[PDB]
């Protein structure tokens, strides 16, 4: 499949990402690393997104993550989960199970499978921050591991955030590398001790 874009576009409404702030506790269940522009994530366990504009967008905007092989050798293939998870009947009523990305806790979700590229992605409406909020979160699942064998195979993967209009015109884009795996916080802490050392 074609490859989409990975470049980070913040356009006209200056959208950003923002994350929580993690440590590597062997017990944290997902970690954000900023030197790496990197989270570190369990399987099935909730990933909070903060979505971060300058300007409003107008009604309709829409926001859409999708993954992507981070490697040059594997970007065109789509990223799916392996088959042994899509067969295990994970669902929560609305995801389809190939799906690696869900959204959990909102109920405008749509999940597309795209009918000529067959890529997978997830979108929500674009929701302005509530009052005392300064942004919007948006809380994601990964669904396999990055070592699942006959989906990720140890492959590193991009989750590319879109904004855009109603009709998939691109208002904004950033993404962040994401790898899914059993202990977080240590494998944070060990990529981080090995970029420092
Ligand atoms: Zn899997």
């Amino acid at each position: 499949s074609s490859v989409p874009s990975q470049k980070t576009y913040q356009g006209s409404h200056g959208f950003r990402l923002g994350f929580l702030h993690s440590g590597t506790a062997k017990s944290v269940t997902c970690t954000y690393s900023p030197a790496l522009n990197k989270m570190f994530c369990q399987l099935a366990k909730t990933c909070p997104v903060q979505l971060w504009v300058d300007s409003t967008p107008p009604p309709g905007t829409r926001v859409r993550a999708m993954a992507i092989y981070k490697q040059s050798q594997h970007m065109t293939e789509v990223v799916r989960r392996c088959p042994h998870h899509e067969r295990c009947s994970d669902s929560d009523g609305l995801a389809p199970p190939q799906h690696l990305i869900r959204v959990e806790g909102n109920l405008r979700v749509e999940y597309l499978d795209d009918r000529n590229t067959f890529r997978h992605s997830v979108v929500v409406p674009y929701e302005p921050p509530e009052v005392g909020s300064d942004c919007t979160t948006i809380h994601y699942n990964y669904m396999c591991n990055s070592s699942c064998m006959g989906g990720m195979n140890r492959r590193p993967i991009l989750t590319i955030i879109t904004l855009e209009d109603s009709s998939g015109n691109l208002l904004g884009r950033n993404s962040f590398e994401v790898r899914v795996c059993a202990c977080p916080g240590r494998d944070r802490r060990t990529e981080e001790e090995n970029l420092r050392k």
